[PDB]
């Protein structure tokens, strides 16, 4: 596939969750982890249909999208430019 593969998934994901429904975002080795305001407006079935999405779970305020290793980082790197509160990239330590 073309090099926009990961930015299309990021955009589809943001669009289904709702941009202003996102508190903050990070990831682990296999999952994109989105702290959301209201899970009950997120259409899980539409999320599950997105390219590369292996499954979805909500628990403990976290909407988790399983993308698999390597694919999860490439999607995270697209979301990182979108301006949402992404957290993985911890902020500069002061001296």
């Amino acid at each position: 596939s073309n090099a926009n593969k990961y930015n299309k998934i990021a955009n589809e994901l943001i669009k289904i969750i709702g941009e202003d429904n996102i508190i903050s975002i990070t990831h682990c080795a296999t999952r994109l982890r989105v702290m959301v305001k209201d899970r009950e407006i997120i259409n899980d079935k539409k999320v599950e249909k997105v390219d590369e999405v292996k499954g979805v779970f909500f628990t403990s305020g976290q909407y988790q999208i399983i993308l698999g290793t390597g694919i999860v980082n490439k999607v995270y790197a697209e979301v990182e430019k979108m301006g949402l509160k992404t957290l993985s990239k911890k902020e500069q330590d002061e001296l």
